């Protein structure tokens, strides 16, 4: 039935459910347009007390009884954090960053941090707004130099990383001279490797000569708890005006996000993005977030569920290794998805339907949906959104039969902030539009059926420009001040738009055919062989090829040769005849990759997208000696 009736059934029958739902008079008063950005979290923290605000994975140490190595092993269960312990802690960092002896941090310096998203992260995160810090969240998959080059542009004055991601911290606040202090945070007391990465790190800084000081965050914390609170505004040179956070997209360039920006995360017009956060019904907002703080995506739901006396529950491993045991224990009521992570899903469904040996539609293979829905995802999901890059009909209709609920389908920027929800335009933020021809790449407004080009728009919520970047921010606007997003769409119907892909995904083949390669990517990820593809093309051929990583399963039945490349082969153009591709949409030949395409290894950005240039960095000179060898 309809979403006021399950969300009724739901607050009815659930207490957890029940109470989780929003306090309109907290969001009053934290949203009045006096308060300062510090003030408005103040006013949401304070304003949901005892309620509990985070939630992290719960883990034993036990000591190896071979070598007596003290492990970190997780348990089976989440342990909450209140918005009164989290607020406590992140005035704790503020006033220990504040009142250091021999390093303070003082308003307007920078703090550049390198880690997932864990409940010591959000409360750096909190601590550098109330000290009026400019934060510069880095990716965990950048590479040294990348991580270089951006603290060379910013000078921050702080580094902060998970214990993960010390060394790369190490070494670029090596190269760094502005960096005074080094703050380690997800640091687990009593973990051999956590202490062992901690104790190196000292020792590589004693060693190079540094005078940068190394603190865990735990530590920070403690002594902060005994020292008064920060006064509230912090004292910046600008207002609501003043740098609050950079985020680099993408050397990468920083997108501006001044207080007033930062400040429609919380409880501001973000809440429109993949849902209807404006009218009734008032959903319950407890989430499992799986994506990095470095992302807009990790922001939009950690400190959407913040604002709305929810709670965010943190995926216990960036590598998704713990995805479904977590979804089951924390049982959410609202999902944001992307597509990697629905296709991973898909192949979880398909992987099972393999092992029973079952078929499409059978009565066992509704049996694995309804087992997805109701155990391993939690059963109480009652809306669910997805958005960061295009996703198949096919793989949206399979999403939907999994949760039956719809999908919402949420088109934004880092630039621009939300853009458009379901095909329509999000308003506010966003207050005019256009349509631009592209006449290089065949886009037209008198296109049939539907008129194309790339959207241009103008809107509350975007950037003033890129940091220190004056020549690429006015690259991104045009003469009459539209914000470019670099973005071709079809008018599908009166203000309703459809995604066709990135400017610089789209091809022209040497016959003068124009291919979308993320069209094709999203259609043929579908194929029951494929983990991952990259699809490929060059001006000077007529045809596509592809990087493929096949699933365990092709691997295991077909190799990593001429057999799968033929049972690929033929699972493409199944796809491709099914959705009405035409021939040259088809790869004639691939790259077969075993291994996959991780975070990790730089060729997925931190919000999961399959990244261009690094698969072309990778790969490139083989696809080109194909082309050659097959010519
Ligand atoms: N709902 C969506 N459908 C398709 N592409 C999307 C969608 N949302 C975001 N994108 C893509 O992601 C880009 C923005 O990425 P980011 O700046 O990381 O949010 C856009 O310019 C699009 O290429
Ligand atoms: O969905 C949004 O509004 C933002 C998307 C993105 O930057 O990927
Ligand atoms: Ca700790
Ligand atoms: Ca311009």
């Amino acid at each position: 039935q309809s979403l006021a009736e399950r969300v009724a059934r739901l607050v009815a029958i659930d207490p957890q459910a029940a109470a989780a739902v929003p306090d309109k008079a907290v969001a009053e008063r934290a949203t009045q347009q006096g308060l300062r950005l510090a003030q408005r979290i103040e006013a949401f923290l304070s304003g949901y007390g005892d309620r509990p605000a985070l939630a992290q994975r719960a883990f034993e140490i036990t000591k190896d009884p071979i070598t007596g190595r003290a492990v970190a092993t997780l348990l089976p269960k989440f342990e909450t954090v209140s918005y009164r312990e989290l607020l406590e802690r992140s005035h704790a960092i503020a006033s220990e960053l504040a009142n250091h002896a021999e390093a303070p941090v003082k308003a307007g310096e920078f703090i550049a941090t390198i880690g997932f998203t864990s409940t010591d992260y959000t409360s750096l995160d909190i601590a550098g707004v109330l000290l009026g810090l400019t934060s510069v969240p880095l990716q965990t998959g950048a590479t040294t130099d990348t991580l270089k080059a951006i603290a060379e542009e910013t000078a921050p004055a702080v580094f902060g990383a998970s214990v993960e991601h010390l060394d790369n911290a190490v070494t670029t606040a090596l190269a760094t001279p502005s960096v005074r202090r080094l703050l380690v945070f997800d640091y687990r007391q009593g973990v051999d490797e956590d202490r062992e990465a901690v104790e190196a790190a000292r020792s590589r800084l004693a060693e190079a000569g540094s005078a940068v000081l190394v603190d865990t965050l735990d530590e920070v914390i403690a002594r902060g708890r005994a020292l008064p609170r920060v006064a509230l505004p912090p004292a910046t040179d600008a207002g609501d005006d003043s740098l609050s956070l950079l985020i680099y997209t993408s050397t990468p360039k920083g997108a501006m996000y001044p207080e007033r920006n930062v400040a429609q995360f919380w409880g501001g017009i973000w809440h429109n993005a993949f849902d209807d956060g404006d009218s009734a019904p008032d959903v319950p907002d407890i989430m499992v977030n799986f994506m990095p703080l470095s992302h807009v995506a990790g922001r939009i739901g950690l400190m959407g569920t913040l604002s709305s006396g929810g709670t965010t529950y943190f995926i216990a491993k960036s590598d998704l290794s713990t995805f479904f045991e977590d979804y089951s224990l924390a049982r959410p009521t609202k999902l944001f998805f992307v597509p990697r992570i629905c296709e991973m899903i898909y192949q979880h469904y398909q992987s099972e339907l393999d092992r029973i040996g079952a078929a499409d539609g059978s009565p066992q293979a509704e049996a694995i949906k309804t087992e997805l829905r109701e155990k391993l995802l939690g059963g109480r999901v009652l809306t669910a959104g997805s958005g960061s890059a295009p996703m198949s009909p096919e793989l949206t209709a399979f999403i939907e039969s999994v949760l039956q609920v719809h999908l919402v389908d949420g088109y934004g920027s880092t630039e621009a902030g939300p853009v458009w929800r379901d095909r329509k335009l999000v308003k506010p933020p966003v207050t005019e539009h256009k349509l631009i021809d592209v006449p290089e790449l065949g886009y037209f407004s008198t296109d049939s059926p539907y008129p194309r080009g790339e959207l241009a728009i103008k809107t509350q919520t975007i950037l003033p420009g890129y940091y220190k970047r004056p020549e690429t921010t006015a690259e991104v606007f045009d003469e009459d001040g539209f914000y470019l997003t670099g973005d071709v769409v079809a008018e599908v119907a009166p203000e309703e738009f459809v995604y066709v892909d990135r400017r610089k995904n789209v091809l022209k083949l040497s016959q003068g055919e124009f291919v979308a390669l993320s069209k094709l990517e999203a259609a043929y990820g579908t194929s029951p062989l494929v983990r991952q593809i990259s699809v490929y093309g060059s001006s000077q051929r007529s045809y596509l090829l592809a990087v493929v990583v096949p699933t365990p399963e092709a691997l295991a039945k077909y190799g990593d040769g001429e057999a799968v490349k033929s049972a690929l082969g033929d699972s493409l153009q199944k796809i491709a005849r099914e959705e009405g591709l035409q021939s040259y949409e088809v790869p004639r030949d691939f790259i077969i990759e075993t291994d996959p395409f991780t975070i990790e290894n730089g060729i997925l950005s931190d919000a999961g997208k399959t990244l261009r240039p690094k698969v072309k960095a990778r790969y490139g000179e083989r696809l080109e000696a194909l082309y050659a060898q097959l010519a």
